[PDB]
């Protein structure tokens, strides 16, 4: 039973899969835009 | 006859580590792309 | 809890980013002028 | 008599210890591969 | 009589013992290899 | 409390690019005029 | 106390090229006046 | 020393300036009379 | 020695000026009385 | 060579001014005793 | 050949010149006799 529950949550781990994605996208976008600020003044 | 079950199981043992492999290619999946979005970020 | 807090904050990522980007318009105000006028002298 | 039947066993013992060899093939498959797959989602 | 007849025997024992040996290096064997592939399964 | 003093600062970092501007006009004055001098004599 | 000694200096840079001024001064008066007598005899 | 240096020369353009002058003096003066003599004739 | 070498001839100068003139003379003298001898005869 | 060649033709328009002369001793003679004739006339 | 042309012409303004004085001698002739008609009148 506890294998089958692990079939039908992996599945499950693609849909926290998907999640991550986009956090690191914002995270990733922050810092480089703000970097690139800081470019342009040096 | 236990000796003889087994070795129709192995054959069964094939069979999970077929599986096993399914659902770990979904795990690693996961993060894969999501620690990748936060690599783009960073 | 963790997860979702994460997500919340993540937009929080993107508000810092936006503030990056400011403090390094100065910072690259300064010091495109300044050298400007040092390129006059030169 | 017995003695001379558990040396034509032996030999017998041997036989077991050949088909085991197998049995554990698959096992030790099985489980080696699908816990790769879990190696490449972490 | 008996004495000298359980002297030519302990000798006796000695070949018996020999051949213990050899019946108990198949058992021996058996059983050490075919565990050997179930250690490479897990 | 690192970022919000960065923050106070960049209006610091405006302060020093005020002052650049004018270190840099007295010596792309020297040499401006100077160098004139010479281009009349050739 | 770099940047306060490069003001201090700067001023210096207009001491520099005050003086830039008269080499040159006499650079050019050499040649023009010479360069006339020259241009009569052509 | 190299900026001390040419001001004392500075003063040694002015001396080949003094110069320059004499020597032009004889090629303006070929060339004015000799001219002339041509002027007479056409 | 390239300056020196001018003021030698530099005076040089002054001796193809010298000729300047005779040749001329030459050239101005005929004409001015073949001219004169064309007035008459107007 | 071409200075050296014009002074040994300097000389030549010596030559050329005799040939002026004579030339124009003719025109100019026409001239005059004819317009003598009408002088009687009139 | 020009200045050849106009040494054979030289002459040529010779001839020129002695016809003058032919017609030059008629005008002449004109006016003297019958003056002189008027005179006696007068």
């Amino acid at each position: 039973p506890a294998k089958a529950a692990f079939d039908s949550l992996q599945a499950s781990a693609t849909e926290y899969i998907g999640y991550a994605w986009a956090m690191v996208v914002v995270i990733v976008g922050a810092t480089i835009g703000i970097k690139l600020f800081k470019k342009f003044t040096s």
